[PDB]
């Protein structure tokens, strides 16, 4: 379960998981991994959500918040998305090579079109905006 | 009453009402009916709420909620506004001559510049930004 | 202790004081007197506070909130800086030269750019985006 700060309140909602996602790369070892989803806005998989692609500018548009409290495609179709949250760097890593409990540079460094913001060691974010 | 999404928290205060309104359009029958309302920024009218015309962008730049808990202006020049929400898009009609309880094409289409987001078939805004 | 919307909310956390402050000219008398601050990005000082200086374009981009409940560099170097809130706009005075219980011209002319809204007598803000 990845951390977050309570003070800052969360808002998260369920959404249907993109089939076509092979969601099992998407797992940590033992440890927490969160990552952000995006939406797809139309098309056959409208409202579905699936890992944010950093290098697809449209993907970047449609971020819809992070996956906080873990999956499971095959108990469950639907994943808890986080639309609102403070959340320490060091648990989101968006792709499979990347360590986990380290910062991920290339969220840091796109942070801007991500919408994210970085204070004290946390992302801020809010994508019901 | 209008329903909305109780976790994402409602910010609402009163305002005065435009008193050169013709209010009483501006319910439905037996079923509720949201809309905004935009407020005068200066004028003899400051601080007045009034229902946004969505072809002034002046009133459009403007726009301070919606009504979602009904008026009463000769019950009260009051109008409560609720500036932030998150409400199903069934329910905000922008016009006498738009039927209730469907979604108003008009609004959905400005949601860009009315600086509202749908997801998951409800309008999230939030005016204090 | 500078009165804010309990309705809206309230964030804060608290953050290192620029040393190189003289805080001393920060309070005002027997009353309240909130200010905004910024933070450094980078540099010795990063993640230190320090009163905005609206003059500079660098300093309004990086506010980081309002100090609304006092500081005392000398009984602690830390400040409870209040992210998101919403507070009358009398109390806000950004300057040694600025009455005590009087709207900062300053400020309410900057708001733009500072990512204040004013809404029935109080200033909105959300430094957490």
């Amino acid at each position: 379960r990845v951390p977050r700060l309570h003070a800052y309140g969360v808002f998260a909602l369920p959404f249907p998981m993109d089939p076509d996602v092979e969601w099992g790369n998407w797992f940590a070892g033992p440890h927490p991994k969160a990552f952000l989803v995006s939406v797809h806005p139309s098309g056959p998989k409208a409202g579905h959500v699936y890992p944010t692609d950093l290098s697809d500018p449209d993907s970047v548009a449609n971020v819809i918040g992070m996956v906080l409290d873990g999956h499971d495609y095959e108990a469950d179709h639907n994943v808890t998305v986080t639309l609102r949250a403070a959340v320490p760097i060091e648990y989101v890593q968006q792709g499979i090579e990347a360590p986990p409990l380290q910062p991920d540079p290339a969220v840091l460094n796109a942070a801007p079109q991500l919408k994210l913001k970085v204070i004290k060691g946390h992302y801020f974010f809010d994508y019901t905006r």
